[PDB]
């Protein structure tokens, strides 16, 4: 039978940016960088073997995930809008969701392997990713009647890696976007800026 392993690594960073001072008429950005790391698995869905153990061929397929909120809303009660400036070779997709951006790199596919491989590891299970991709530059619309004064807002969002194990060529699966949305927010982007008049 035809089996089908998919894996998400997902990567957990802490990261401050300075937005400087700012009036409410102007758009201050931040960059969110693919920083590799330690990686944690937080979603799987497998039907095949857990290990290959290097005597017999297995099909990759990866793909680099970004789930971003649209909004977030500060200490004091108010909405701040993100809205995309620079997403570099990223792939936005699912424009129509009200919450989130989904930035996606399917950079592997249709590739025969025999390598040793941990084909299905199961959430909680650690390993080191160093994989690069593009940054991501990103506005944010302030509210007109933001109060004046020191901001320092947290912005969780998800990144990661979709490994997708397969026993047959011409394999594809992509995370369904309503469980990409769910997936933990295990980044923060620290955002600081002082709105002045
Ligand atoms: C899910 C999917 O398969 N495609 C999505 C697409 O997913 C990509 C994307 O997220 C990228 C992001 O980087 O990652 C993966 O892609 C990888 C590589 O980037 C990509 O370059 C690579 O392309 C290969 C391909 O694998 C080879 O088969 C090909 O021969 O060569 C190229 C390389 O040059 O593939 C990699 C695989 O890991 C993801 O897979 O994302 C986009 C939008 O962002 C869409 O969501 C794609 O899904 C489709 O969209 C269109 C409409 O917009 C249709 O809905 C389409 O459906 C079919 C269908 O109805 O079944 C698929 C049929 O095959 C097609 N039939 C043809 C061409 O005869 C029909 C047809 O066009 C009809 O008009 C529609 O019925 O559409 C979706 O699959
Ligand atoms: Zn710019
Ligand atoms: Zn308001």
């Amino acid at each position: 039978m035809a089996w089908n392993n998919i894996v998400f690594y997902s990567l957990g960073d802490v990261n401050s940016y300075q937005g400087g001072n700012v009036v409410i008429t102007q758009r201050p950005q931040f960059i969110t960088s693919w920083r590799p790391g330690i990686a944690t698995v937080t979603w799987n869905q497998c039907n095949g073997p857990e290990f290959a153990d290097g005597s017999w061929a297995y099909y990759r397929e990866y793909i680099a995930w970004v789930v971003f909120p649209k909004k977030v809303m500060t200490k004091n009660g108010y909405p701040l809008f993100i809205e995309v400036h620079n997403k570099g070779s990223w792939s936005e997709e699912n424009t129509g969701d009200n919450d989130s951006y989904f930035f996606l790199k399917g950079y592997k596919w249709d590739q025969r392997a025999f390598d040793t491989a941990n084909l299905c590891q199961k959430p909680g299970e650690t390993t080191r990713l160093t994989e690069k991709f593009d940054d991501i530059i990103f506005k944010v619309a302030l509210p007109a009647d933001l109060p004046l004064g020191d901001y320092s807002v947290t912005i969780p969002y998800t990144s990661g890696i979709q490994r997708h194990f397969a026993s047959y060529l011409g394999a594809r699966f992509k995370i369904p976007y309503n469980v990409a949305k769910t997936l933990p927010r295990e980044n923060e982007m620290l955002f600081l800026f002082k709105n002045i008049g």
